[PDB]
């Protein structure tokens, strides 16, 4: 048993990380088949970033202005184009290590693994949630741009995130692999407002189920509630509303533990109203909302890839 | 910026995970060169585990009762041997994906990445610390035995842990890659006791520096304390005593932040006595002790592999 924040094995993704340099700027790129994906701000100077005109900046670049290195292998760039906020660099060689993959745009509250990279070389792997305000609270240093987030299903890598920037608040923003930002953000160096962040209620409930499965039961109470009553309390504590679809998703966990979803909501409403009183749940003194229902089931079933 | 529990990229190790089956039991093995290492308890039936005589049990087996499978491919065992608590199966094929590797026995307080595996297939990756009582708090289900723990140094994989068993308390124990258990544990299904688990004091201090580097500074104060005075308070709270070697290890973080080690100990002293008063530190309401000073520096300077 046990329960940890757990990343997907990163091997299939390591094999796609390459280094992309343009003029003075270097960052990471993702090489799938014969195309290298990377953030378009690779074509900017530091002074450009204050207010970039991306199509005028890209006008000035030819194919040979793009240095793409895969390990020590130099890739020949034979085409370039901009799609929203990512550059696509057509290269003359298909990545022989390309996994089966898809590009997908996740929903707020869903989780993914981040393979942090620098100069095209993997540095570490960790799990992240897309917050309700479409930021992520990661660990990215200068040069980490182009690092990607992904989920794996057996042998298929679903790429869902490419890293573009750290906001002045110190949280992180990026795009899907078609270059569309998550949230209202743009790739310009200006202060930009992320919305009010909120707690991912369905994830908290899933984590409470993980706790019961692992023996932590002190928070189980003798009350119950309704979806509407609970949602009134959810709103008061800046928690995402809970929907019927969320109840349905929590179905398998409720069947395993014998605890009906609305009975777990009554437990949570009590932890919200009375606090945790210095007690812990699965080694944490705060309510944890970065495990989805699928993450919990994965880690209490043993799915492999 | 940001600070996360970050594992090493697991690619080099994924290519070494095989499935080992000895009659009834299946678990994971580690295929390096022409040897597959795995827990010796694979040769036990269920009832065998209550009181196994491993030498007599190994006699009843010869090279062909061991089914090693890599992906779909099956390997030919051509030699077997028992080094302490690990089996060594000689195969007729050197692993072409063998990375540069060392076998290493680590010290309590040090960390590593676990690649959790089932039926020889990687399932997830996460970071652990060898607790002072020589257990680890991992996430392991039946069939996870044989999963390994490791660190990476550029291109060389230092294997330090192989998983064997969950104790009745739900924490985990295992060996080095020479088969020597960490701690007082034995690979027999009898009630076993881990000692008192203390907090890794030098790791907590390292994480407070990580916190200052990332802008969480509220807990700071320019109170002083002697190493000796600090340990008197530490020992009351089940903190490991802080030695001078620990102060030396914390040197580089002291210099980057301009906060002397003993000044930080003074801040920890005040956090232990007066609690955190509902504030948080790096998104956590407890003091974290599973980051070494080396982990902090690596994540705050972007070491790549
Ligand atoms: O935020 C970034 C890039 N970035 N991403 N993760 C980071 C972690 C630590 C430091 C910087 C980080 N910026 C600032 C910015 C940009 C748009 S909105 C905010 C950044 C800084 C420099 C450059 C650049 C382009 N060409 C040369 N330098 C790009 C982004
Ligand atoms: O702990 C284990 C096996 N194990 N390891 N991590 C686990 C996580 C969840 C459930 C079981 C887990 N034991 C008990 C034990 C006591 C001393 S050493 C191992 C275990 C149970 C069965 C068997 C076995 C071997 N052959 C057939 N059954 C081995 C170990």
């Amino acid at each position: 048993s046990g329960f940890r924040k757990m990343a997907f094995p990163s091997g299939k993704v390591e094999g796609c990380m390459v280094q992309v340099t343009c003029g003075t700027t270097t960052l990471n790129g993702l090489w799938l088949d014969d195309v290298v994906y990377c953030p378009r701000h690779v074509i900017c100077t530091s002074e450009d970033m204050l207010n970039p005109n991306y199509e005028d900046l890209l006008i000035r670049k030819s194919n040979h202005n793009f240095l793409v290195q895969a390990g020590n292998v130099q890739l020949r760039v034979i085409g370039h184009s901009m799609q929203n906020c990512v550059l696509k660099l057509k290269v003359d060689t298909a990545n022989p290590k390309t996994p089966k993959y898809k590009f997908v745009r996740i929903q707020p509250g869903q989780t993914f693994s981040v393979l942090a990279c620098y100069n095209g070389s993997p540095s570490g792997v960790y799990q992240c949630a897309m917050r309700p305000n479409f930021t992520i609270k990661g660990s990215f240093l200068n040069g980490s741009c182009g690092s990607v987030g992904f989920n794996i299903d057996y042998d298929c890598v679903s790429f869902c995130y490419m890293h573009h920037m750290e906001l002045p608040t110190g949280v992180h923003a990026g795009t899907d692999l078609e270059g569309n930002f998550y949230g209202p953000f743009v790739d310009r160096q200006t202060a930009q407002a992320a919305g009010t962040d909120t707690t991912i209620t369905v994830n908290v409930l899933a984590w409470l189920y993980a706790a019961v499965i692992n023996g932590d039961r002190w928070f189980l109470n003798r009350f119950t509630t309704t979806l509407n009553d609970f949602n009134l309390v959810a709103m008061k504590y800046n928690y995402e509303p809970l929907t019927q679809d969320h109840v349905d998703i929590l179905g398998p966990l409720s069947a395993q533990t014998g605890i009906a979803v609305l009975d777990m909501c009554a437990s949570l409403k009590e932890l919200l109203q009375n606090g945790m009183n210095g007690r812990t749940i699965l080694g944490s003194a705060l309510l944890e909302d970065e495990f989805t229902p699928f993450d919990v089931v994965r880690q209490c079933s043993g799915v492999t890839f």
